[PDB]
């Protein structure tokens, strides 16, 4: 009967399913639920384990060089994720790359591009940070650190490795989102991309576009997992693909399809499909006015990225 | 005369000619108009026939003859617009990438080169945001001020696109004139304390970054280095301008101090500004910022009171 803890730390423990001496954990599979699902399959049940029974358990972790688009898919069950280490792996999916470039580079005065096993908790427990009354009345070993540091926590990290780990994580859950759509299929539908994006908007809205999409033209093909993967990496940067929108100054203007294509090429590098972008103007477009309005995107899509983990 | 914001009050008590009614700096003004604070003859304007301006305008050199020295050289046989100076003043103060955005933004045809036309577009773009910066921010003070009591050719265009404006401007030298505008008005700071020599002293380089912050703290940092021990070497020239570009980004510097951890040392501040900027401080620049501003506080250097005296220096 706990009114005393925060929302993000209720919700881990609505899904956490390991209790080891105490402490609270989710598997693997408990931390690709959270990011996915909305309420647990089972809630707040926790197996409790032996401190021995949890060593079994890690001593069975791949090296940081297995690592890859599956290693959280294919640990499932036989792993352990420590709440703060919960909202690490939050940060990786939801907030851009720079800050880690640059709070990595920051610890490394010893390395170099490399991480001892104590800098890394430290950096990590950083991210984690991130009388009227009166007067009325009257450390332990998880998957994450065996894979980075071995079974004794004394290797190094090299910066490239834990770089890419990021991206292996951003796309596991990618690639599950986007298999929830497919159902193991090449591509997804218009209306799937359209369910994905819109899927944490006022229901106002949702209610226009995706009649829009249902009513239109007919597409002539899919989304490729590559075209997917790409838009949600320029979610990421969206901050700055709204001020690269603002030097294109002035009156909060609408964007054509080859103006929004170079806009998101500037802003972060990416090159999109034509295919991708003539899909957005179809989603979003409803004719308004056959050129799409930053400002409303922008809108929706801030709430899109933040809201969907 | 009394209808116009802080800005352009400055635009005409520095311009220098008028054509056809309108005001023009020099090269020359617009140097003043950025180093000094009062120009050496006020809102007074020798005016100038089309034909004048012209002729004045085809003596201008051409792009690839630019420099450090190119203002200087100009002199006052040259024009600069009020849209012009704020432009100029944009590039004196803002960070270079909103700059690559909008030349890459504007280069569907170049490509890397923009038009003429598309320049002045540009430029009218930055007028704009411009304007209505500070015109909602006068608006602002007003309102609550109100709650308590109640096209012609230019010395820039024909450098850039020649003198029938029919060049194209490549973006490394558009950069490149960014660059060296930029070092050109640090050249001056930097002859203004060292008329000549090699190097300022670390009381020259104090009294430059504290000259524009309020009077009480930047007494305490003054009295700080002359107080204590002597400097062994003074700072060149190139350690200056690195620290002044250093400035520029700033606001990566804060972020990059705010995801690291307000006690920093030596060894934490060089990481720092090279993690935010690419930029490695000489030792001796860092030795010398710390001597200025720790006041002994503890040998560690605070965060967000350094970040304060250096928004002031730049704004």
């Amino acid at each position: 009967l706990d009114l005393y803890a925060t929302s993000r730390e209720r919700r881990f423990r609505l899904f956490a399913s390991i209790e080891c001496e105490g402490q609270l954990f989710m598997t693997p599979y408990d931390f690709i639920l959270a990011v996915t699902t909305d309420e647990p399959k089972v809630a707040k049940t926790w197996k409790s384990l032996s401190k021995q029974e949890l060593n079994q358990m890690l001593a069975e972790t791949p090296p940081v060089w297995k690592g890859s688009s599956k290693l959280f898919r294919n640990l499932k069950e036989k792993g352990v994720i420590s709440y703060t280490e919960y909202l690490f792996l939050l940060c990786i999916l939801t907030k851009p790359h720079a800050g880690f470039r640059i709070a990595f580079n920051m610890f490394d005065t010893d390395g170099n591009e490399m991480v001892d096993k104590k800098e890394f908790l430290v950096l990590q427990e950083i991210f984690r940070k991130k009388a009227m009354l009166r007067l009325q009345l009257y450390v332990t070993d998880t998957t994450l650190l065996v894979h980075f540091f071995g079974k004794k926590g004394k290797a190094e990290l090299n910066f490239e490795d834990f770089y890419r780990f990021m991206d292996n994580l951003q796309t596991e859950v990618l690639e599950i989102e986007f298999l929830s759509y497919s159902n193991g299929m090449n591509t997804i539908s218009e209306e799937d991309f359209a369910h994905i994006l819109l899927r944490y908007t006022n229901v106002e809205n949702t209610s226009v576009f995706l009649e829009n999409v249902r009513y239109s033209i007919p597409e002539e093909k899919g989304i490729t997992f590559d075209e997917f993967r790409s838009f949600f990496q320029f979610l990421n940067n969206l901050e700055d693909f709204a001020i690269a929108l603002n030097m294109y100054n002035f009156a909060s203007r609408s964007i054509g399809q080859d103006e929004f294509k170079r806009a998101v090429y500037v802003a972060t590098g990416l090159k999109f499909s034509p295919h991708l972008v003539n899909t957005v103007f179809k989603i979003f477009d409803v004719d308004k006015d056959d050129q799409l309005s930053y400002k409303e995107f922008i809108g929706i899509m801030k709430d899109r990225l933040h809201r969907g983990f």
